[PDB]
């Protein structure tokens, strides 16, 4: 249905003259300070509901497929965490005993602080090395040295025992208690929103570049191939082909019990994702796998007569809470920052992937002050870095779970292990649960298929993602997301710089005004063209905007006025001796679609304005709706001859005025 | 005067069913790689042309006021390249002998090709602290260590000389080659829109550091205080504190010369600027003090008798070129790399200010290939790099200054000075030419008077302006320049991501629509609210724009879905047993300001309008142009029931449509 819109002309002055403004609230601090929560309790409340992130999922949680899936996928993500903690506090150069605790008490802290499901909190493999090489460089390796025990030439310097280990696991709790006062103290502040800048092709480069990492950290202890610590540059690389080199001391029985264990549950994972619907319950193969491998490795010695690796170093027992030492907390304090800052990162990638599989999206500040609690109860227990790995979150939510409750009955599930069920997790031949992780890692894996979707859709995104992937690849997880989220940032500033500028034109008998160089039957005023750059003019895309000018217009302004300049000393000359213009006569830019302008960009502007005024060609504008025009009239934008009046509300408006000015 | 545009409603399904797309031209390169230049000598002669900078202003120049301004100006600037280069060539630990021929060779070379005026080119502070400590680095300081001498104790381990020295010549003048062949191949890929990146802001606080900086330098001179070298991180404040604790060892001969000097220098220069209508051609005053200093210093002894400080030590001749040594170039390939790159940063800031006195916006590869090409002919001589000092383009344009004929009459004057006028300019007291520079440095001090003018005009330009000082003034302006940069392109992204959201309404019996938090007297449509975010919506502003949405329509869509459902299982068990929405009825997103989105934007926002729908509350669109369409169509935003005719081409359709849909 038509409509008749019969308007005067109005221009900037033209429309203000009529109308009212409003008088802007400058809202001083010294009379609203006290305007957030003063008296009344219903924000406080809500300030307290959302501080505990347990009074929103528990109370309202369905047990109808609850129990029994939480359950098995507890047990699972249990025995991958206890496996994990065995392995991390080796490689953490501490006594291996407190990898149950990382994975216990840091589980119940964050059952009830902390809303992001599908995530096991505990020991990470990088933080792990950072925080062994941060304790071997604030601790020397030989403490006293005793030099006793008769040796062969000279005093047998047996390295101490005891007071080393001791010393080594109290600066591991003094730099976790750091670590987590230190993630306590930048949620105070709420520096939330920078997981506002991790996108979900930033989160995948990411996760599948770490899922290769986990896929290799467990290749090489599958293969039981001594390999050197490596971080920083090239890690992964370094680790691949120190792997390929090391090939040949390789246990042929392990190596074969744990590809048929991988080919065997992946395939039963495979045939439940077919059977979903026959069977109701998603069988747990990995309690299955596990019992069969403890029985076939108790009833054969794998050990002592076939040297397939075990864990056979099952500790007993809890150890009450020391009091760390605060007279060091300073030195730690020079580096565990850096390393807190990537734990948290780490910590939101393993939510931001699945971010993209269920509709849970996530707060920063909350996870962080509940990252950094939790890591502070980790405090006083000798425990580990509140990290979280994506083996085990791969694990949980594959093999179904619903609700952090799967943490809870993992943690209870470590705690009944290491208080009565020690001697039944002997035998395990840390192959097959080496090899459940590279199962659900498939889930992951892929997530390399988006990539030809992605580039189908936005060329920019892909390139993103694959460029984060490398670089993480390279540069190693704790630098790769810092140079995916530099890239990324770069990307958007050049889409800011480099917009999509076209030559606009109306359509007949109408005052709908559509690109050109897109549509055809169009029709151009004579001598009036529209410009429409659709982008901020800022301080970078200057001399981009001045190109797009001259390159729409055919003519460049210095060049035609340097000419006409010196053809006018040509004929005056001559006189004093005896004797490319394109019939434009406008140009009204399209500037709508600014949303920010700077003091270089309103310099430019002008000058451009005073340039095409030089060569007799009228520069006009568009919809600048209410801000950049404040922002152009306070940087002295109109001085002496230019005023609103050449600025116009709608472009239709424009092209009537230059219509009938003549 | 009133126009008549009767139009029917039209959706973005109702506009091409009617009108024709154009066949994009995908453009393909492996018929079309041959179309840039082929046989057209119009392209040659003009890249020929653009080339070479010196046929531009040199067949243009005008006479009047060029010859004496210039010949004064390049004097000035002579000395004062002379008195830099006997510093730096002590200061990068090379005999004092070669930083004439830096200032004599590289000007020479730069003289035609480079179109930057007011740049003396020459040898830089910080990029000859580099040079030196790059040299040595990989030269010991002890070559042979000749132990003869008859020494009090042991042998006389005499420093080596002759070979120490020429070994030193050697690597700096392999080092000035390869960072002259590096710009070179940095400009062959034409990697020259970083210079897009550099604001005015960006620049003044670059410069205005760098003006302490050199003032610092100049003052640790006048004095006569022997201060440690310190580059990176906290430089000037430690030279500064260093100046202020060793101010003992001052003389006060040579202080009170520099006071009397730099207070009749700046005193003449203001009465120039007050009687520069009178006295057509402006004193040189620099060649007056200069001479006089050198008289009262010859006609008294300051050096042998007062301890003052004079030059002493002018060399004359030149030298053969000598070929480099080519099996090195591959170590300084490591490092001079880095320098080279800070190099031509500085190069550029020299220019850029002085883009904001004078219309000479300049190019940036044209720039980069100059100074690579003058540095590579630096090289086979044994020169310096071909960076520019600022005191020295300084005083070039406070001193007059056009063109830069300038720096070849500077030129011809350090030649005529190393081979005929060697002992004239002797006895000369250090003083007086480095008073000069602090002297013009008010052009470059008085720059910071635009802080209060930058922060009335537009808050976000003053607070980077003011960054980028004190960032550049505690990490040196190595670093100054790069933090600047990144937080001029977080200041862009943090104003493309938090833009001015506001909620729109139209102006009575018209189709005009502004916003309603600044005007008054407007209405509403009873139950149809506008929603402009005015900003791309990309993977940053998503929850921002959610933020938005649900603070202007009043609600928050998830919690009235929760509470709603929770209503309905009530009254569903309550019929079992026995027995805050506002009245908006749709909201239409003038989404018009958007130049580009993302995989997350689109994803965003068709939850965004699945979530609505779930509410029973429509959601609307606008102006989607051009390419913001195609590409929310292309990455599957329509699949079942979305449709391309929920969109509007102008905001009046849309309030029409849902005026006459109830």
């Amino acid at each position: 249905c038509s409509y008749t819109v019969s308007r005067p002309v109005y221009s900037e002055l033209a429309f203000q003259q009529q109308r009212e403004r409003r008088l802007p609230e400058r809202r001083t601090l010294r009379d609203s300070l006290a305007r957030s929560c003063s008296c009344s309790r219903k924000r406080a409340f809500g300030v307290v509901k959302t501080l505990l992130p347990i009074l929103d999922w528990l109370p309202k949680y369905r047990v109808k497929e609850w129990l029994l899936s939480d359950i098995i996928s507890g047990v699972s993500t249990g025995l991958v965490g206890t496996l994990q903690g065995m392995a991390y506090a080796l490689l953490a150069a501490v006594p291996v005993q407190f990898g149950l605790y990382s994975a216990f008490f840091p589980i119940l802290t964050y059952f009830v602080f902390g809303t992001s499901r599908h995530i096991s909190v505990g020991p990470f493999p990088v933080v792990s090395l950072m925080v062994g090489s941060v304790v071997l460089s604030m601790a020397p390796d030989d403490h006293f040295l005793v030099p006793s025990g008769n040796g062969s030439a000279l005093n047998s310097t047996t390295l101490d025992t005891g007071t080393r280990d001791a010393a080594r696991v109290l600066l591991a709790s003094t730099l976790t208690l750091l670590v987590g006062i230190i993630q306590l103290v930048f949620g105070g502040l709420q520096i939330g929103f920078i997981v506002r800048y991790l996108a979900d092709p930033l989160v995948g480069g990411f996760t599948t570049a770490a899922a290769f990492q986990v896929l290799v950290s467990q290749l090489k202890i599958v293969l039981n191939v001594s390999t050197k610590n490596y971080n920083g540059i090239l890690s992964i690389i370094y680790t691949l082909i120190e792997i390929f080199q090391n090939i040949g001391d390789t246990n042929i029985a392990d190596f074969i019990a744990g590809l048929l264990t991988i080919i065997v549950c992946m395939a039963v994972k495979e045939l439940n994702d077919r059977f979903k619907h026959r069977i109701p319950v998603p069988i747990p193969i990995e309690v299955i796998v596990t019992i069969i491998a403890t029985a076939i490795s108790y009833g054969a010695n794998l050990e002592k007569n076939y040297n397939a690796g075990i864990v056979k170093s099952i500790p007993s027992g809890f150890l009450p809470p020391v009091l760390p030492s605060v007279g060091l907390f300073s030195d730690m304090l020079a580096a565990s920052f850096s390393i807190a800052v990537v734990a948290y990162a780490i910590a939101v990638s393993v939510g931001k992937v699945y971010a993209t599989k269920h509709d849970y999206v996530i707060d920063g500040n909350q996870e962080f002050i509940a990252f950094g609690i939790s890591n502070v109860f980790s405090g006083f227990f000798s425990c580990f870095v509140a990290t979280t790995a994506l083996s085990r979150t791969a694990v949980q939510e594959s093999t179904g779970g619903k609700t952090q409750v799967a943490g809870l009955i993992s943690a209870v599930i470590v705690m009944v292990a290491i208080v009565a069920l020690g001697r039944l997790l002997e035998p395990l031949q840390k192959s097959v649960l080496a090899a459940v992780v590279i199962a659900n890692l498939k889930g992951m894996f892929m997530q390399v298929c988006d990539v030809p979707r992605l580039w189908k859709q936005n060329k920019t995104d892909a390139v993103i993602w694959v460029f984060t992937c490398i670089m993480s690849i390279i540069l190693g997880l704790d630098l790769g997301l810092l140079a995916g989220l530099l890239f990324a940032l770069l990307t958007v500033v050049l889409r800011v710089q480099f917009p999509s500028w076209n030559g606009l034109g109306s359509v007949p008998s109408t005052d709908i005004y559509k690109s050109i160089t897109h549509y055809k039957n169009l029709e151009e005023p004579e001598g009036v063209k529209i410009l429409r750059f659709s982008s901020p003019i800022f301080y970078g895309n200057v001399d981009g905007f001045k190109k797009c000018i001259n390159s729409t217009v055919g003519f460049d302004a210095i060049r035609v006025y340097n000419k006409r300049l010196k053809a006018l000393r040509r004929i005056q000359k001559l006189i004093k001796k005896g004797q490319p213009k394109v019939p434009i006569h406008s140009l009204v830019l399209d500037c709508g679609a600014v949303s920010f302008l700077d003091v270089v960009g309103v310099r430019s502007l002008r000058m451009i304005v005073k340039e095409f005024q030089r060569i007799d060609v009228n520069v006009y504008f568009a919809l600048l709706q209410d801000d950049v025009l404040e922002k152009m009239e306070q940087c002295g934008f109109f001085d002496d001859n230019i005023r609103k009046d050449r600025f116009f509300l709608t472009v239709h408006d424009a092209i009537l005025h230059l219509q009938n000015q003549v």
